[PDB]
């Protein structure tokens, strides 16, 4: 009886049981330990407590959970903490106090269990108790503290689909483990008894997995061994909470997660690859449009053009601001969305700037198109160089409706556009932007291309 | 030929349309209709021929002689100047205010800080209150000798083939004074305060033509004409105001949209078409299906999207809100592949009566909704208000309107060019099939999947 | 030293009271019971009878003991006021102390009266106040601490045995810190008299890990044994930071309460009937007809209800005469500093409804489309604003400011009262006789320019 | 004997004695009232009190005059109230609550004659006494009240050189009559004895002159007719002051004098002027934070709010969006606009940039703050420097909602924050910056402030 019970716990204690950011567990009540994939997912309480182990369930029910305080040699100790939160809502905000989760950013704002027929001061409730004297040990400014310090495991009630139909309990999503960086104290109007009542609130710092985006749940294992110490259980623990235990607070805004939604390009790979014919062939535009930033701007202008165009949306070219000197718009065209007969104006407002391929574009430089661009106006800049990361970063971060056009692109559908209607030759499309055509600057207003 | 020849200009109209470039230059002929690709300006405020000198139109405020005629003395016309631009670098809270399409333009005054006592002691701003005087109006006789303002602005233009800078100007209308104000301008050269003019102006309609028949002003110069005889060439905008007064101004201001209003019947399928016997059966099935009609409305919307090339991808609704409205989420791919960037499309529905029309606010439900980026789209089985397009256009509402027209339209080959089938297969496809696809996700979540 | 031990245990004991606690206030009523009559002794709480304190006695109005002798300075120890909002609607004096405790707000007016003779304040209560504002505005950490905290407390019923009873209990509001004191102007609806006031801007400070504040601070500062720089260790935090930093604590101790800011129609609305009710009625049953009066008129009082925080404002024009369309009316916000600052376009819509009726969202997103950015808005009806409007107003973060039926009607009370002595048909003549004249065609932007 | 008398008398209420905003007029207390030219100059007693009318001197003592009071047939009257404005320091000033003059938008902060020796709560001083029993009348509550109520003429001491030699007494200027639109109480510190002391803080609304950029004084002269009653006195008086007596603080918002100026400051204008105890602040200011930023993020978020509490909007303390690195936004604020009952939240955004005081900030620089703001949002700039015309201009022609602090602003503000909070110790708030910009970082969205 002993050395079976034993060799399983060894089992499961020699494979890795690896739990993802955004996914679906079936949480059941009164479900096994053994089922590693009920109902279509991977079971909650399998995840969190094999059978193997012979250990109890860890229950996941509304607000703060936690198993029983882990008596060791080392110390007495927190396993974990485990968080669930609902969206489904009934009210006015619906809550000014409603749960916030930028998993993007890895921060996420969570309230306490007291109600407002609780009977004391925040926390008699057992949950925010466990939040304050869990907040005690990650405040904590030695290993000593933040090796005692539990992890709160955060998960998601989450809407699940199958066949047909959609289910809308039985089911949560993991969020990730996080840092306990900030503890208050607020006052919550409980709206039924029209009665003020005091919480807590907490803001959390998700950690990031290294190297991919999830935890391995043999952590959780160590955690609740009894007969392990608390820096014996950082061996399947994530990188990022270790270097959060090794250093402290310091390393908070180095080991938070951080998800963009769109992917991001270095230079090198927003230039044409290097000894190609687009390499040689931007650098003698670089050389060309070095003297003449205008014939650059219509360049620009036309580039665009054929971008917009390239999809398959109906472009309208416009005009050009400046005639001379510099500013924030170069020049200025629209397009329309939608069918014909029915399509709605959209301005486009473009920059241009000739720059050295290996030079890159300031946020700024970018920043100071996109301060201009109102309501149902999208932006396009146009440079030989690449584009910073911190520029794209704070684009997609921000949701920036702007087009990025560097070398690569620049060399392209400048290429298609010497055998398009131009029959090889270049110089006439670029003596063309020179002389005559770079005369035109009309001189209206940006909304007025919607008139014409 | 004397009085044979100004009997002549008498009979070919002189119509300038709001906008038209004209050539002004220093002692240009009178004669001599075309100058270096522009249409000659003095020519066309005096014919020549007339025995009538040229309209001066030197910068800033300008105006013939007096006019005397059988009975009583009048003004003729006054005529504006202005220029722009700054090359980038608009330095004055003093500049001329130009809003055409609405008819209001604010013009200010020419005192000047060297000018000593107060306004009008310079004789444009002396012209300008005379002038208001009669603008005032209270009785139609009053009205009836209130001479029009003309306005004009330097426009840098293209001599044939090459840019000219100076000597050319722009017709901007014809105006009436309807509010006079004094002002204090702080003069950047000196540093010292100088008082002024400001005027408030509308530029009234022209009718069949925006521009006006500038035979008026030849009238108006004319010392045997009276002055109810001059109103002849003369808009019936301004007809109507010398009538009633500063209360027909509302209804006599030049009004331009960038875009075309569309009525009824052309946001509605023909009455005699099969597409039209669709949407009465999409209507009927719809009438008490509002989260079916909404996701038929997201699938149609995503169909015209895709029906240009344009890379569109669809997303999910959103009837989480709060007792909120239901709208559905998709999102745009903008530009080339690669270079491309994500635009959210935020769209409502409201499964009307095909002849019962879109009211302008139910449409600024969606506009307001639509943050820096997003662009919004209305699908209904009705029409859309007239007054709701106006404000779209006006204000440049970023949002896709579908009328009944439209949604039949698209609707009927998003059937028999893929399906394989008919419209009731669908029609359950949007209760059973569609279920609910709304979650708890915010719009910009759709930019980041 | 045998009552030391009862004074040791007052000393010893943590006696907290939260913003909300109703306590029982009774003159005749000793400082030894813990509890009288159902609910918490007021005078035990405020004065224990283990300190052989005199009672902080608590008339309508404001309070303040004698000023206690300390071996450095003479300070005073708290003021103490009651307030007495009674009505859901309202009084009849349109310049009635409101609360916003979830934003830990209170605009609270002296004590100045018609039949008073002179200049604010002669009497005992303004004089208080100023002499208060003298500390309360300290500049320095030393004068702060001398500066006696204002404990607001706010007459109330409540639900007891017999079937509710009204009369005979307070309401702790909590601790205040004079933010403003400016000279206003009052007038009297019945008596018709007009005399000058003391109008208060206040901020109840955060009480940190409780709602509430523990007495003893006022135990310390009553104790003439201690100096200024003793009595903080029963203090708030927020108090003590205000002490230290002064001003500059002010914008981030402010109490704050998570509450719902959407509001039923009950709450918008006037009493059934109170002064404002009928005031809305003259005002429906009179701007019915013509909507561009009453377009007018909430120019007007869109200014009135931004001009109370002191606010730069600037009227601008009222877009049509005659007709209808998405913006009634223009104004503007100038923001910053009187050398440089920024305007803000303020757009304006008013809609003549029934009362009863609401406001529906998509009315109020045709005024929000219109908003570019800098742009604020704001609506004023005489009905109220639907749930749903003030749902998606919060949750897609309209800058829309709403002037229900309430609002409007109690604003228009206090204009007629301090500028036409009582007489509202003059004001609606004015406004019928006006609003042709006030109208320009200027777009939103031209009103930076005035 | 009679015939001349009633003649002048006759002949000065006949003919418009028009003064101007900006005129520099001629004062000595012992001249006469007869000559309208004194010293090259207009004479103040003969334009105040012409000699036909056999009034008594209005005399213009440095502070708050006032003659006696005007015994008409209608009742007891106040003609006017006299109001000198002692310095001009072309930013030299050492006293943080000096009188502020902003005659293009028709502003005056005034302020009372409460002196730091003065025993009594304000105003037992005459000029106080004065300004509330005329504040008592400003607001008053029908059209008589109105009718009685006390004109305050305002003017200013001024330097004048007509023949090149620069005359620094005996010269004052006429500043418009103002409207007493706010009156409360402020307690100031003067810097040289250390004393602090209560006073009375005025919002005084410069009327517009309509026609004219001035006044009528036979206005006055008939206000100071004790043979007409109060509402006979109106027939010299400016339109814009009518409608304020028959409509009230509804005209304030409307009456308002207006100087169309451009809005555009050279970087010379920015910055406090050289020699003065503002420059000093500055200097120490930069030197300071030239190593510290986010220290300097905080001082900025501080100066903010104080100056967002100058304009009277309410303000809410939010937090820093770091403690190290740098970014786009770098604290974040809100005001609730509106009332007490109605008002809407406004989020704040906010940089700091301490850069050379001679440097002046890029329009990118500028936009890079301007970018990140939705509709309900505004914008502040913090900067030991200026800001580059270039954008400035771009700020005012697309309407950018940010509000610009350049050295000057940041300078006067910090001096005024510093006599009022730490008894002129700027030692104290600096260390204050240095040591609480750590605890003052969250990682919450701009949103979220809502919330506080
Ligand atoms: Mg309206
Ligand atoms: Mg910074």
């Amino acid at each position: 009886k002993a050395d079976i019970a034993w060799a399983a716990s060894a089992e499961v204690a020699n494979k890795p049981r690896l739990v993802f950011v955004g996914d679906e567990l079936r949480y059941a009540q009164g479900a096994n330990q053994r089922d590693v994939e009920l109902d279509g997912f991977v079971n909650y309480h399998w995840l969190t407590s094999p059978g193997g182990l012979g250990l109890p369930k860890v229950m996941l029910e509304a607000g703060i959970n936690a198993p029983a305080e882990v008596v060791g040699p080392d110390r007495s100790r927190r396993a974990l903490i485990a968080i669930r939160s609902s969206p489904w809502k009934a009210g006015h905000e619906t809550n000014p106090w409603h749960d916030e989760f930028d998993l993007d950013h890895g921060h996420v704002r969570y309230f306490g269990d007291h109600k407002p027929s609780t009977v004391g001061l925040p926390g008699e409730t057992k949950g925010n108790r466990l939040l304050l004297e869990a907040a005690r040990l990650h405040a904590g400014t030695t290993r000593e503290e933040r090796l005692l310090a539990p992890p709160l495991f955060l998960f998601r009630a989450v809407t699940v689909h199958r066949a047909g139909r959609a289910v809308v309990k039985g089911h949560v999503e993991f969020c990730g483990a996080a840092i306990i960086e900030r503890l208050e104290h607020v006052v919550q109007r409980d709206p039924e008894t029209g009665r003020s009542f005091p919480n807590l609130s907490l803001d959390l710092a998700v950690v990031s997995g290294g190297e991919i985006d999830g935890v391995d749940f043999r952590w959780i294992d160590d955690r609740r061994n009894a007969a392990l110490a608390a820096g014996e259980t950082l061996r399947h623990a994530p990188e990022s909470w270790i270097r959060w235990v090794r250093q402290g607070r310091l390393a908070i805004p180095g080991i938070r997660r951080r998800v963009l939604a769109s992917a991001v390009q270095s230079s090198k790979e927003q230039q044409p690859a290097s000894g190609s014919a687009e390499a040689a062939t931007l650098q003698t535009l670089y050389k060309f449009y070095d003297g003449r930033k205008h014939a650059f701007e219509l360049l620009a202008s036309r580039v665009a053009a054929e971008v917009f165009r390239e999809s398959g949306a109906r472009y309208k070219e416009g005009w050009l601001s400046r005639s001379s000197g510099d500013g924030g718009v170069d020049f200025i065209g629209r397009i329309d969305m939608g069918s014909l007969k029915a399509s709605t104006p959209v301005v486009v407002l473009g920059q241009a700037k000739c720059i050295q391929p290996t030079s890159s574009v300031s946020p700024e430089q970018v920043a100071r198109v996109v301060a201009r661009l109102r309501r149902g106006w999208i932006g396009v800049y146009v440079t030989t160089g690449s584009f910073s990361r911190q520029a794209q970063v704070e684009i997609i971060d921000d949701q920036y409706p702007v087009v990025l056009i560097a070398g690569g692109t620049l060399a392209a559908t400048v290429r298609r556009m010497v055998q398009a209607n131009y029959g090889g030759d270049l110089d006439a499309l670029l003596a063309s932007t020179v002389d005559e055509y770079g005369a035109a600057v009309t001189h209206r207003r940006p909304e007025e291309v919607i008139s014409l």
